[PDB]
């Protein structure tokens, strides 16, 4: 690309097989977490509708023995964030299993005291890790590509962290989805100039502060590659 | 009080029923949005086990068909936040029902152009509607406690918003729990002395930042009253 993507958050269901099939999207992710909630039983109603994919599994934590099941049921891919902390093998051992394509590590960061620093559990540990070492670590253990979350700015509907993406680009050369504050046209230009290969957004289009049709054409009269796709997920 | 609430927040379970028990908290809370993750069927066990109370149902939005089962089962109080946005009159539905005291609304507020704003869906659509407006409304549709949750703070771990406390004091009479920035011992104290007549927090302890023994003895060696909670939730 680059690349936008176009979420649809929704939800708890249920809510998927319904929407999936209506909205042919090119994702969808899945939280599988603890065994209570549709997760595979979801993925396998896809997998037949449409034997293709693309399944991205929300793995974290411990709760590996659905995992293990969802794969069973034809999941090729992955995203990670705590777990890849606490073991940073873990990386390793997928991207053994299924190629360095098939795993995404998602990076929670914060600045504190001037640095750049990692966050865990839904964004709340301070791990004491320095956003720097951990990129290189996380490309050298077999990542495929790098969801860099800024915590400063989800939310803020202000900008993405162009600072936090200059930051990563040169420590890397895996593709970097850009996420936290989406919040006008010009911001997504701004992300792809700092060196994001895809920029993530739900609020501005869900609550429609921002026109897809019109944000494609922004982009392409200024001369930018897009590509574009849809996102759908279920949960938190 | 005043008042400090611990929350233990798991997660989606199951790992309610055994917490209960071996936790004995005060509140519970309970998520039972859409019929598929047992909620209700918690419920039951806890009103059996202790047939007393004291569970708070997380009521919203258009899932009420659940909600009306669930207090069959024995929820007697409820928070509310997007769907009282939407539509006021529920409040003074619910507290006809079960009282003024059974019904808390939360509040989710940011700073916009200086100027405190109302935030739903999770804190994202920006209502349009004044902080100072929707705290007088929720009063006089009869509310019970306010739990006004600070944007500009959640998860800063740099201090309750003081001054959003302030400007909410004298606007009403109804208790009000404090909600955000939870970061070290000294700004619960700050907290109280804004008018918060409780202060809730997770990550603090969860992470043995703060330690409950002795945030109650500093506390208590500032002359404070107190007065601590265990709060218990699922699930986001």
């Amino acid at each position: 690309g680059k690349r936008v993507l176009i979420v649809d958050d929704a939800t708890n269901g249920r809510e998927a097989v319904e929407k999936y099939k209506e909205l042919k999207p090119d994702i969808v992710t899945m939280d599988i977490t603890m065994p209570e909630m549709n997760g595979i039983d979801a993925i396998k109603e896809i997998m037949k509708i449409d034997p293709n994919a693309k399944i991205i599994v929300c793995s974290a934590m411990g709760q590996q023995a659905m995992v293990i099941e969802a794969i069973k049921a034809g999941a090729k891919d992955f995203i990670v964030n705590t777990a890849a902390v606490e073991n940073p093998s873990l990386i390793t051992q997928i991207a053994q299993t299924f190629g360095s394509q098939a795993v995404v590590v998602a990076i929670d960061a914060k600045r504190v005291d001037g640095e750049f620093m990692v966050f865990t559990y839904s964004g709340k540990k301070n791990t004491g890790i320095l956003l720097r070492d951990w990129v290189v670590e996380v490309e050298k253990r077999g990542a495929g590509e790098i969801l860099l979350t800024s915590i400063d700015r989800d939310g803020t509907k202000s900008g993405y962290d162009t600072e936090m993406i200059r930051f990563v680009r040169p420590l890397t050369t895996l593709p970097i989805i850009a996420s936290g504050g989406a919040g006008k046209m010009e911001h997504f230009l701004e992300a792809f100039l700092a060196g994001a290969d895809a920029a993530l957004a739900a609020s501005v289009f869900h609550f429609r502060e921002i026109d897809v049709r019109e944000l494609k054409e922004y982009l392409k009269k200024h001369g930018v590659n897009v590509r574009l796709e849809g996102l759908l997920e279920h949960h938190h």
